[PDB]
């Protein structure tokens, strides 16, 4: 009842994985696997965490953006107006120039625009965390973006919530 989810073991109806890498083709993602339009700058295959394939690795080895991404434009639910994106992360590889993580975009337009920097040691273990993304410090297209070069990392249990689960780690507004 607290939570809307996006990516719990499988993609929630209205959404995909966008694989947008620098060449003239963009891949909407619905399964196990895939590859970004060169098939080779992003790479997607499946990971275990609670469950087989429950999800997902990807691979960074030039310019590419991953999303998942609404199938189209979908206001935010007033429910989450100051509510969280909540995902598992993994980060087995930190990029070496760096990684963009944006949430909740618009056209125009994101509620959130992290660095990579600004949560990395926390990450640095290689381990999962649970990670609470507070959406504030207009129809959504991309409920997260990550942006990089060279960068590998899994994701799993992508859900809107009003409150973080206990063993979240808020990655709260900068100061
Ligand atoms: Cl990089
Ligand atoms: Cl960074």
């Amino acid at each position: 009842s607290d939570s809307h989810p996006l990516f719990v073991r499988s993609l929630a109806k209205n959404m995909t994985w966008q694989l947008a890498d620098t060449s003239t083709q963009k891949v909407l993602a619905s399964g196990a696997s895939a590859t970004s339009g060169d098939k080779q700058s992003l790479l997607m295959q499946s990971v275990n965490l609670s469950y087989q394939e429950d999800g997902r690795g990807f691979n960074w080895r030039a310019q590419a953006a991953l999303s998942l991404s609404y199938l189209e434009p979908t206001p935010l639910d007033s429910k989450f107006s100051t509510g969280y994106l909540e995902l598992k992360m993994r980060i087995d590889k930190a990029p070496e120039q760096g990684a963009n993580l944006q949430v909740m975009c618009s056209e125009s337009n994101c509620l959130r625009d992290i660095d990579f920097s600004s949560f990395s040691q926390l990450m640095a273990d290689k381990s999962w965390h649970t990670l609470a993304i507070p959406l504030h410090c207009q129809p959504i297209t991309d409920a997260l973006r990550i942006t990089s070069q060279n960068l590998s990392l899994a994701i799993a249990d992508v859900a809107l919530t009003i409150k973080p689960s206990d063993d979240s780690i808020s990655l709260t507004c900068a100061k």
